[PDB]
């Protein structure tokens, strides 16, 4: 109980920091986790025996892909305690437990594939899931991993409570199906514009949660740009495996997949930081203004691939 997690002063000092990158060293990503949880909820939140083993077996459920693992999952609840930590008194005490370790099993035994791969692939998952498939599957994974002996992190919460939290962290995993999040930022962007936007109605709070899951999930390009750049190379490792396997499937890729159209790879980040980066957080940024710091180091890394086409780099 009177046992806390304390982190090196270079790092005790940066994790605040919502461009933190969580280093090379993968031992420390469950105790930097149950550092963030404990700062952010409180040494009481969790029994530290059944966090650990939640953490651990959560870990186990990651794949070794090039991006949709291990890593991304800690990266991604860093982000959300970055938020959590600007904006301390928006969020219930069910939110802030619920929300991390949403970010954390968001993308558990992720294969490295679209949705859109699952379903010309004629994948099982598609068949049992018809939309946000690997979403769906994530959060099926999330509950199995409670359910083992000795894992359900939230045994000391009244029966009411417990389905609050897994009503959280379900509408939290789905929202990070990024084919739902176009809407999702247009409704909240409808909202606050006519004033309407209201945290104390529960379907306002599930939008402003969704795009918080949205922000935490792209936060590779909230990074310094050596982060920011090589995180793009293993993001295009899956899509470009991806793209290898539509064609074996018999259906050219669209070009974000294919490996011969690397030369369009800045271009296409352009369109990404335009169509869906900057507008999420532009929309954070007028809901939370604390969050301000994750659309400066947006804008910046848009700025970094503006000069990578003009061959400046
Ligand atoms: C941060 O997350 C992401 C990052 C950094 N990058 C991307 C890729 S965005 C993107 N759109 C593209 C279109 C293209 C292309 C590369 C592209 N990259 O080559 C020719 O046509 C995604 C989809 C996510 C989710
Ligand atoms: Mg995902
Ligand atoms: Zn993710």
């Amino acid at each position: 109980g009177l046992m806390q997690f304390t982190l090196p002063v270079r790092l005790c000092k940066e994790i605040e920091l919502f461009h933190f990158d969580i280093g090379p060293f993968e031992n420390m990503w469950p105790g930097i986790f149950v550092y963030m949880v404990h700062r952010s909820c409180g040494t009481s939140c969790f029994e530290l025996e059944k966090l650990c083993r939640f953490i651990m077996s959560v870990k186990k459920n990651y794949r070794r892909v090039p991006y949709h693992n291990w890593k991304h999952a800690v990266t991604v609840a860093h982000c959300m305690y970055a938020i959590l930590q600007n904006n301390h008194t928006l969020f219930t005490d069910l939110e802030r437990k619920g929300l991390l370790i949403a970010c954390l099993c968001h993308d558990l035994d992720h294969r490295g594939f679209s949705n859109s791969y699952l379903q010309k692939f004629d994948h099982p998952l598609a068949a049992l899931y018809s939309t946000s498939t690997m979403e769906q599957h994530h959060f099926s994974q999330t509950v199995s991993i409670l359910q083992l002996e000795g894992h359900n992190i939230f045994s000391t919460l009244s029966s009411s409570e417990y389905e609050q939290v897994l009503e959280i962290i379900r509408k939290a995993i789905i929202a990070t199906d990024l084919a739902l999040y176009f809407g999702n930022r247009k409704q909240l962007e409808e909202m606050y514009q006519t004033g309407s936007l209201n945290l104390n109605n529960q379907s306002h709070r599930d939008r402003v949660i969704g795009l918080m899951m949205t922000a935490c999930d792209l936060c590779s390009v909230t990074k310094l740009w050596p982060v920011t750049k090589l995180t793009a190379n293993d993001i295009y490792a899956e899509f470009w495996a991806e793209g290898d396997e539509m064609k074996k499937l018999g259906i050219q890729p669209i070009p974000m997949m294919d490996r011969d159209k690397k030369d369009e790879v800045p271009q296409g980040q352009l369109g990404f930081y335009n169509a869906v980066a900057i507008p999420c957080y532009t929309t954070l940024t007028q809901i939370l203004p604390p969050t301000e710091p994750l659309l400066k180091a947006c804008r910046d890394n848009l700025s970094q691939w503006e000069k990578v086409i003009r061959g400046e780099e």
